[PDB]
């Protein structure tokens, strides 16, 4: 026994433990629980990372402390042997004698030894089983919420002789008085000032933005790992910071998630003051107003949108061709530096009548179950993404059925049944409904010219006010004349970089540019027919060109007019 | 015990590993989650092949040479193999004595000794729960990001004593400069030349051809092989290569795919230009159909095709008999030298809402969910092919919508999730709608 | 007179043979239609679960009821006695009040639960909150000169008047307006401003953003993204044209200026 | 046999098998198939507690009294100790551990021996079908259906073995031949006395309300608790009654099903006596005319109706308000013994002609075949229901015959797979058409001359194909206004479970029935807003003062 669990009242004798601040009611019923007469073994229950260890770290600092109540004052707190037990005990019968021999240097401690068996659910249990009837042992356990129920909770003569403490997670008003008592550890550790502005922003913020660590083990990592980062600072080679400040817990913030709360050493005068400047250079019109698709991150870079709802909920509503999907993929290149870098659903087999567990996952227990979903795995991975759902329409109406719920809560639970912060994500849906809208009014139409007018899938695949839980239903324009020809010059500079890296220089007489933009110029089908007319009255030539040796690299290419014509020379 | 001295922090003293490159700040937030006193546990959390191995191998680089910072000097990262602690433990309770033997030879050099569990999900291993929370281990996993989700995610309370510290997939211009400071391993055990045309062109060849995998891992593995194919034509039996080429890259990745960039400048180029000619050996009529197919393909060759879309998407209106899937066959034994060469899908066979998911598969929780469907399943084994979706006049949006994203940025997901790029594929779709 | 029917049927006064009641419950669309069962985790059990809440507004199809009858033993058995909700039921046929017209009374539901459903000592409850049109708020405050005006006009549009006459509290809030949107909503107002409450700042608004703008882009259909989208100009980064990223230094206060709907905020 | 040597046949030689009678018309296939070449091994399915000992266990107690066939002579069943000895280790492992000491010498026995059941579906068998393989073991096993069925799909090392030997539960009377032969064992252990009327009671009585026993299990162990209640009453500590009866019988029965002896210990027809005097419990009245429907019911008992119909066929019109929902609970109440034998449907349904598959069934492949009908799947929950068809005649002017194959063959098929049988049921019917005027006088003495003008117009939406299978038309006896008086006082109930509460006496002198008198007998409207004739005057202002 003594020569062997962990003594955790003589651990709290040198101060070799965490001062526990706050917890007094399950410290209170803890001891409520531990001087009783039959059945008085707590076990502290709860959520991982709210403090079951802390109470009775705190317990044994509230023993030797004075501040138990009588008939527990020096009473010794005892751990037990964490696998200790179940070392090398290779003969058979060396578990039982380890733990009777465990078991009867208790009942020769008459009853003034409190065993905290840490994580009871690794426990043996038929030894104990004896001991905890007759109230011998003053047990104290410590499983989680999950770990305490599927981890034999009944098993006959085992369901009543523990009672549960429920260990509820702290608030934030709690967190933070959590933390004001933990930070002289920290501080007396890192040789860092803790900052009280960053131990009420250690507690707020990763409330917000962790989901799955609401607790208040989560607000310490980010005061633990902000002091971490100011010994990066001062040990690597008032100018040298000693101070975390809410500037620097916010920064373990935007790289724990990955969640850009930290634009005050960014060059966001530079990059997020490019209105449509940024985008203009790869989504071509769509001026309505800047872009607003750039003033929904610009309302929430480090977040101060509603923090409930996303970050952008966009309906992407126009014609074919004309910039809703590659919205999607310069909004994606602008915030992540990668056209591919969003998670982009395309509604290809949503139709179905299920296709629902596909991009939120399996039931528990069936075969595709252990994979997640497509949708809700992309977010927990990342929760700063942004979230194409391409031709939302073609989709079935149970599809919108869980999408109402990340459009207005911002969390979608799963069908394994944990729930994902989208609060963070931008969710555009682009679609093809009041296509014939626009074409047609060119001007005439506003946003709500349309959006009942087209109303057989809005009022019946849509819902009636899923389109008020989207932000900002952005209709787009049909590409006029003005528009593809200057788009066929950013997808010919698409062209010239495809031949370059063949070595290969391309140059364009503008009377040919004039004669791209005229046969790829019709505003029924946007602007695909510019770039079929690219690949198949400039490249289709000069495939053939390039493959028969009559065009040279290292000289340059002129593709110039002949009779009705585009031909390439030397 | 002492039958586990693992140093990787010798073997990076010894020069035994690969120099990293460039992942300096998941290095910082790697160190700088080992340096705080209540479970100071990185957990390099990302894709397969991204590098998260390659930053602990980064610490001990970096710990041997003194770029750390000056509480960090002179550490030791060892890495604890859970295989070499169940080996042999054979009788009851010897691993939880190894284990804690080990547990407490880590306390000894009182923190002094950064653990590094390699492939953490595998942490038999059931009691360094309490001494992971304390600070009394540190200790850097490296899982992947779907070995996290079905282990350690799992144990709730196990993943809260480690910190993920994410491991991203750099980019192309992260990879080159990945690639740049790695050719000197590459050139020195295969005794060649990797040029920097090869290394450009093999960061951006794979991480456009290549889907399945990463992207440090396919460019940095492309070289690996392109070398050892040089190494092999120096030996076996100037006009040799003794240099790794930007050539030799495409050649690695010709036979790996489907085709190149670079391997047309002999006969193949004289057999494309006579395109027309072959395919009307066997479609007779129809120049413009013939024309119009032989051009996608040349624009391909030539590397003029948008590496966006698929390489073509035909629509072959016709009358019946004329030639439409003649010209499919003529097509696929073309290029693939068989006439049953295509994924050919006859759509008058889904002629139902339901049968959509004979293309892309049963959803999660449905019977034949792990089988795939034979669009994207075929496309996913050999991305390099002519997809028939032969007489294509269906009265199904549902079924239709599919292709709205095979023929336009040219990818289509699984039912499993496992997205199939169409971006290498000749799309080709022959209805009878203009017959009369 | 909400909770006098517990005064009138959970100890029983009011002619239990009834409906609770289906009449006129105005509302403004997002604060205050809905929002009602969720800020209700403060009565007797603490019963967060109990999202039970119904649209049953057009549906005239006989195929829309087979949801409803697998989670039913995953969030109501293991805590028995709790609070059951139910509001906006309010123009269906008995294609699906077949089902509910015994829910009205009887406690225990025997469709497919057939065991004892303890909702004697669990609730049942159902209101009607029809507030979307013919008759809406604006922005918040006004008078109670407009409380209970129309009876075959606001829910009653094509549906008998037995089911209208059996409510036994017909009772309503106002159709408040014009001021205070930004008020009763204001979460984003006084929160989101004092967000930087440390390092010496202190976020304060114009009157162009308090009260030129509190009255004028009324909608009476969205509500609440408006006061996002006409508003939607000066939060963070038009905030950060100098505030961020290199002029933290204190001793300035924050303030905006008489400009147009779209401000710089300059300090 | 060299551990254990556990025979049954000498368990039968001893008599410490029980004595065994009846059920020989299945040991005519238990043996047929035991005797046989290759499928040797019997397993007898049915309900838990069937005669599975009444079969097997009593054929032990067969061979040594000769009237077994020839080849079974000299065969000796034998069993293991498998419920003590599959065993022998602490830990896991032990399902088929020793089962190879006691299956070797089984081998050697040269097909004599036949090993007991011990509960076939737990041997699940890892060593069973390694035994079983060759066929030279030689057993009788026995399995109920759940556990015949459940348990094993299609294994050629079992259904090689085993004969279906679906063993059914015997009849009302046969059950009592059982207990003749079965009160010798109990005049010795209980020391009692038992007559013939008194085994009567535990079969026929308990037939139509326990069914959790089949009837050679529930009839033996109802005898055997009386008998087990003697030395109960006799020493409980001049009240010596060894002889038992049929009413220690019905006591023991009223305990168990939960109904007591009130509407047990009575022939139908002694309750038909009361049969009104319990239908005007909860009836309005008028008995000296609505008891030719009364009769109708009572006319079901000597069987003179068609047998290919349900047990009844009617219409029930009148005015609404007056008995549509309180007559017709109450003739479930007397024969269906149920407040939940209700399958009010309105037929307001059918506006259009595409539904007639949602009261009935949708065809496989189309919608609504994963939920089934309303007036089948109701009935294929309650066949033992009356069933009330409320407001026919808004069927539609085109589509019909929704009711006329239930009445016809009395048989009607949903779309799902099987008939519903509608048999057991009576059909009621509220097409009011011309019914709904109550306001008229036309009920001074004769209440059919507000029917004699629905005849002459009801017929426009109905047919005459129709009404032949309907006999007693049956009007709606009206709502007479005295007669509220009587069946009002039963709303009041919640106020009555209030005013005993609180020690306070607020009992009336004419002052709370002349609003009780404003409830139904409608000129107008109805009685949906004439409930509210109380709401808005009592309840407001006298009895707010009562939780203050
Ligand atoms: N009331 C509290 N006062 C001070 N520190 C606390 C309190 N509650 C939790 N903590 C700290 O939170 C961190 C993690 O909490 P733990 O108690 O170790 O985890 P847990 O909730 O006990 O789950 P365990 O330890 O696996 S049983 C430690 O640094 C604790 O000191
Ligand atoms: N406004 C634009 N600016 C630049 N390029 C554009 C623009 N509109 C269309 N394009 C080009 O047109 C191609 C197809 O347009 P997309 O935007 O991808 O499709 P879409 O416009 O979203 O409409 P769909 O077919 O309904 S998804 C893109 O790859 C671009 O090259
Ligand atoms: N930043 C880097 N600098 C140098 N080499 C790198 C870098 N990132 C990855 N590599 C190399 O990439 C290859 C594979 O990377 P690893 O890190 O070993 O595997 P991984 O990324 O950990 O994935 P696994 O399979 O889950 S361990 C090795 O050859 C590494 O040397
Ligand atoms: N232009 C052609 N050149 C050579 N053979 C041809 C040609 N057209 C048809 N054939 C022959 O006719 C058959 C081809 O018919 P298909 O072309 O497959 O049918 P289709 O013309 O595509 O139209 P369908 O009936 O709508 S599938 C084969 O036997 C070919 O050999
Ligand atoms: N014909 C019969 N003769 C004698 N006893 C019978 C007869 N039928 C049933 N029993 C009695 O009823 C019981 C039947 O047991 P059984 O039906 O085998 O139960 P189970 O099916 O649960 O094994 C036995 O106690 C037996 O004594
Ligand atoms: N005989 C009765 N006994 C008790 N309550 C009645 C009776 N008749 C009517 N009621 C009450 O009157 C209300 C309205 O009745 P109503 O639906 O018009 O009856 P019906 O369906 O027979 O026409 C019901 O809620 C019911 O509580």
């Amino acid at each position: 026994l003594k020569k062997y669990t962990i003594d955790l009242t003589e651990r709290a004798e040198q101060g070799k433990l965490d001062p526990v601040i706050g917890r007094d009611e399950e410290i209170r019923r803890t001891i409520q629980v531990l001087q009783r007469r039959t059945k008085n073994n707590p076990v502290l229950i709860g959520e991982p990372g709210v403090g079951k260890t802390a109470i009775v770290e705190g317990l044994a600092q509230r023993i030797i402390n004075g501040e138990v109540p009588e008939g527990l004052k020096g009473r010794r707190v005892l751990a037990l042997d964490m696998g200790a037990l179940v070392a090398g005990a290779k003969y058979r019968g060396e578990f039982e004698e380890r733990l009777k021999g465990v078991l009867n240097d208790l009942a020769k401690q008459e009853g003034n030894v409190i065993l905290f068996i840490d994580e009871l659910h690794t426990m043996a249990g038929n030894m104990l089983k004896p001991a905890l009837a007759r109230g011998e042992l003053h047990c104290v356990g410590a499983t989680t919420l999950d770990e305490y129920r599927q981890y034999i909770e009944k098993d006959a003569a085992l369901e009543r002789r523990f009672q549960k403490v429920f260990v509820a997670e702290p608030s934030v008003e709690d967190t933070i008085a959590i933390l004001r008592g933990l930070k002289e550890r920290y501080e007396l550790h890192h040789h860092v000032q803790i900052t009280d502005p960053a131990i009420v922003a250690a507690a707020t913020l990763s409330h917000r933005y962790i989901a799955d660590r609401q607790l208040p083990d989560k607000a310490i990592d980010l005061i633990d790992e902000a002091a971490s980062s100011i010994r990066m600072q001062i040990d690597s080679k008032r100018l040298l910071r000693n101070k975390v400040t809410d500037a620097e817990i916010a920064e373990v913030l935007a790289r724990w998630t990955g969640i850009p709360v930290s634009r005050m050493m960014e060059s966001e005068r530079e990059k997020l003051l490019r209105m449509e400047q940024e985008l203009h250079h790869r989504v071509i019109g769509q001026n309505e107003a800047v872009d607003a698709v750039s003033n929904a991150i610009r309302r929430s870079r480090a977040g101060l949108a509603d923090p409930n709802r996303p970050i952008g909920s966009f309906l992407f509503l126009g014609p074919t061709g004309v910039g809703k999907t590659e919205l999607c993929k310069a909004l994606a290149n602008f915030m992540f530096d990668s056209d591919e870098a969003m998670v982009r659903i395309d509604m290809s087999e949503f139709m179905e009548k299920h296709s629902v567990s596909r991009l939120v996952g399996a039931p528990p227990g069936y075969v595709g179950y252990e994979e997640g979903g497509y949708l809700t795995e992309a977010v927990r991975r990342r929760p700063y993404s942004v979230i194409l759902l391409d031709e939302v329409e073609k989709a079935h109406p149970d599809v919108f059925n869980i999408l109402l719920q990340v459009l207005d809560d911002g969390r979608l639970t799963d069908g394994q049944g944990r729930t994902v912060d989208f609060r963070n994500t931008v969710v555009i849906m682009t679609s093809n409904l009041g296509s014939d809208l626009i074409q047609e009014r060119f001007g005439e139409l506003d946003y709500a010219h349309m959006k009942e007018l087209v109303l057989g899938v809005v009022s019946h695949n849509f819902r009636p006010e899923f389109i008020n839980r989207i932000d900002e239903v952005v209709v787009f324009h049909p590409l006029g004349e003005q528009h593809i020809a200057s788009i066929a010059q950013i997808q010919l500079k698409r062209l010239y970089k495809r031949l370059e890296e063949r070595g290969y220089e391309i140059h364009i007489s503008d009377e040919a540019l004039k004669l791209l933009s005229e046969n790829g110029y019709d505003p029924v089908y946007g602007a695909r027919p510019l770039k079929r007319a690219i690949q198949q009255q400039i490249e289709n030539p000069l495939a053939q060109q390039i493959l028969s040796g009559e065009l040279v690299p290292g000289k340059v290419i002129r593709l110039e007019v002949n009779e009705d014509r585009i031909v390439a020379v030397q």
